[PDB]
């Protein structure tokens, strides 16, 4: 058969694939989203499930407060010893001179399985990334963060070596590489090929100039070659090309001897090489090429932009059944694994799914614009075009409850429309704009809830560049509220400041800033694409 | 002797005073910094001394992540029924349409003693207040924020009923006091004199349009009549009164039977550049503390010596009652524990950051986040408190790569500090390095870096602060300084010049050591010395 790319649809950026026997598995980042990573696996590389979210427990990655698109950046998975390795950062600062995080290790007998608790590495930048030498030895490698006002802050790849024994870096750090003219040199992972090193990195940043570059090096500290037809993958110079920003890039070699390059992508709403590029409310998707081999330099099939179809290894086609439900009727002991929360558990302090039997509670806790406690279970948007739908209880007493169904990037970019309560009119449908912090109730004339309707119906309808909230008080009749919504908005290229690094999400949130806690009840959750 | 303005000088906002029997006591928000709230006593209303800081654990108050000048707004605390109540909030959320913050309850039966764990009250709104009614029951109110577009956030005064046996608040809320046209009415305190309530409020937002307003009613809900001079306190219309801000006051009756109101109020820096009246002034040392005597007429308060505040105010009839300081000139840590002057951002003092015992005679801080983390800052610091002072430490530290640095600082919030640090240069070996960070844009000015010699044990550094500027000099024997040709703005760390809406705190000076590597090396301070003129 063929892969057809991205291989990941939606939110799913700094793809890490390893291989365990014929079971392939990839590693993508989750920013401020809990639980943190996740974890797909495939036995063909066309297909993948989402198989695990490592990062469950508080001991294990703690975000309350983290800034937007802070917390877990690039992930590193390998497996080595009989066991699988998950480097992961939790970045606190994502603007300004410093990028203060740091890096831990976790271990596992199985990707589904308990993960152990953190072992700390470093924090001197972001994309660790573990290398399991030939001769036993270890090695962390990261790009190193320089704050100093002369100094350009990409300031080269990091290598110091790890002591399983001792469970701390150890040794003295090297520079190995400071990159090519793109610069911005990042993501750094190693490969021992025929006895030689070749390192694997991402320059130009992860908007519209990213790209992958190599080199090689017969010693692991260099000094390190480029390839002479660097960088290997990029989309810069192709704007009409269906995947863009390709970069952050790993390699897999198959149980077949063959060579594949996973990498980060996006598919951009368009709007020329240097401006208006486009804007990627999916955010950045992973893509699988297939890599072919002369003189000792690999290059990407097809060319450097990436193609969206690729040929597929010699393996057995295997499909999984699908991991959600199209309608969630709340009928498990514990959310699917499709939703999410911002930065801390789904605990009894902000939801249950047990209270009231096939329903969703939510307690009503901060606003959507709050980097600690929010009451909101949302998953991914993973195609341009979807429904999605839900059905609340909600029975607010003042102006400072509200519930419904959100579409969200980041605590200033969303879009709401939720039961509250006027004191003029009672219960009333509201739609609630938050762009960059700028804060709009566009309805002119509120929509007024008879206090006869037990459960209020919710749908959003996105269609590529727009998407419109609709409404019914009995499911059979719906009205659609006229106010067109721009999907560019929810984009990592529309948001404001130092991190843009996730995609749209959309979901169920109740919110009660007076203090009362109440509960808004979630019947049902549809997300169907088309 | 008489009363002289500010009591409580630097970063102290939001009086909260009350009489515990010829007792009084003062609380003040203290924001991001940790421990929480700080109250202070006196005797003669003169005199005042740093007595407790109540919110000390994590259980009380959790503020890792908390945006700048979020945290410990005002705090109110009163004393009946035999015992200690504070209320007190967490603001989460400081900028944009929503304000999310609790508002918690603790007692205590001393001020120093142990502080109760908190109730949760209720999230509507900051600036709580907690009244006790002559009938016994209790009140909670606070101001009410509204989100909506097309409405003023400050949406009047609520008033709900708190439960003392049920420890939550019952019954209904209601909204008894909409406020004047100065609007952003805020910090309710509510009076109950001669049989009639009265309502004391904020209003015009704590900068230069800040006031005091008050009002009366019969029944505890209103509605509310407006003092016919109002407001009683305010510098508004006055650009050149040397108490400016004046608002957000609490009332006290002394055992004398005399009358009192303490108040938040800002001591500004002028340019001679720009007119007073269009530009009102920089505070670097923040919202400070003030009393006013108070006298009545046809049943309504009037500030003595009008509505703008004196610096000299006429004292109660008291004994004298002078403390002695609180803080060392020059501490050597030889304690154990932490002197009460000295604060930590969002989190408590523990190994996580630094050691007091670890080696004795210093304070050890273990390398740990930038000056512009939210999170975990091995940082420890104390406010400014006068316009002229020196500041000195002397620091050991032997850095071994360019992300470990350590030293002196001046500081206001994770975007706007300077900082003189030792640090390491690939190039050059340990070198003395100067940092500044004006609303987050970055800059180490020193064209020709300082060399530190090796053999060099402790590397002394000064900032010598002298009203609109400040300036940093060094030495390596302690016998000869040098200079640092630097000129750095003291207004730069004002309230009236960072940006967000957050802008609540003040200078704070101290010591401090990062290590962006991860090897959380160790920092050791052998004194602090703070020596105001
Ligand atoms: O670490 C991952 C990378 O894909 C990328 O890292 C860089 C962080 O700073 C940004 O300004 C750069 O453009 C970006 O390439 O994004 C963060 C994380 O996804
Ligand atoms: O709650 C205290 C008040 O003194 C004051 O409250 C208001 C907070 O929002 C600002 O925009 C207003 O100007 C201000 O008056 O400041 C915070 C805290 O000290
Ligand atoms: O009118 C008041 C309203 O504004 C508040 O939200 O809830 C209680 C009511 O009394």
């Amino acid at each position: 058969m063929k892969i057809t790319n991205p291989v990941l649809k939606g939110f799913n950026p700094d793809p890490s694939i390893c291989r365990a026997g014929e079971d392939y598995y990839m590693a993508v980042s989750t920013f401020e989203w809990f639980p943190g990573v996740q974890i797909y696996h495939s036995k063909d590389l066309i297909h993948w499930r989402l198989a695990a979210r490592p990062l469950q427990k508080t001991s294990q990655l703690d975000m309350k407060g983290n800034p937007d698109s802070g917390g877990v950046w690039a992930p590193c998975l390998s497996y080595a010893d009989g066991q699988f390795w998950l480097i992961y950062s939790d970045i606190k600062v994502v603007d300004g001179p410093f990028k203060d995080g740091h890096n831990y290790l976790v271990t596992a007998d199985a990707v589904d399985g308990e993960w152990s608790d953190p072992v700390r590495l470093n924090s001197s930048g972001f994309d660790p990334s573990l290398f399991h030498d030939p001769s036993g030895k270890k090695y962390v490698l990261n790009m190193l963060w320089d704050h100093r006002e002369k100094h350009h802050s990409f300031a080269g790849i990091a290598l110091q070596e790890y002591s399983v024994s001792e469970k701390k870096l150890v040794g003295e750090r090297k520079v190995i590489f400071k990159g090519t003219p793109i610069k911005l040199t990042q993501a750094p992972h190693l490969y021992y090929i025929n006895d030689v090193y070749y390192l694997l990195t991402a320059e130009g940043g992860t908007r519209y100039e990213h790209a992958a570059t190599i080199a090689r090096s017969s010693r692991i500290d260099g000094p390190y070659e480029v390839h002479p037809d660097n960088p290997i993958l990029t989309a810069f110079h192709a704007p009409s090309h269906p995947l863009q920003k390709c970069g952050h890039a790993s390699i897999v070699q198959t149980h077949t001897n063959e060579w594949y390059l996973a990498h980060l992508t996006g598919r951009p709403i368009h709007s020329s090489i240097f401006q208006q590029r486009g804007w990627c409310p999916l955010g950045r998707e992973t893509a699988i090429q297939k890599l072919e081999w002369k003189d000792g330099w690999p290059y990407v099939v097809g060319g450097k932009e990436g193609l969206l179809e690729v040929e597929a290894p010699a393996m057995s086609v295997k499909e999984f059944s699908p991991t959600y439900h199209i309608v969630d009727e709340f009928k498990d002991s514990s959310l699917n694994r499709h939703f999410q929360t911002l930065r801390i558990p789904f605990t009894d302090q902000i939801g249950s799914v047990t209270e009231n039997p096939h329903h969703l509670r939510l307690y009503g806790q901060e606003s959507l614009t709050s980097k600690f406690t929010q009451a909101f279970v949302a998953r991914r948007w993973q195609s341009f075009y979807f429904e999605a739908e839900t059905a609340v209880s909600f029975f607010p007493k003042n102006f400072q409850q509200a519930a419904g169904l959100v579409n969200y990037y980041n605590t200033e970019n969303w879009t709401a429309l939720q039961v509250t309560y006027d004191d003029a009119l009672g219960r009333i449908l509201e739609l609630s704009v938050c762009e960059n912090l700028a804060f709009s109730q566009p309805l002119i004339k509120k929509i007024i809830i008879p206090d006869e309707i037990p459960y209020v119906y919710l749908k959003v309808t996105v269609q590529r560049e727009t998407y419109t909230y609709s409404y019914s008080f009995d499911q059979q009749e719906w009205e659609k509220i006229d106010v067109p919504l721009e999907s560019t908005h929810l984009s990592d290229d529309f948001i404001r400041g130092g991190g843009y690094f996730t995609g749209a999400f959309v979901g169920m949130q109740c919110q009660d800033t007076s203090g009362e806690r109440l509960p808004a009840d979630f019947k049902y959750f549809r997300y169907e694409e088309t």
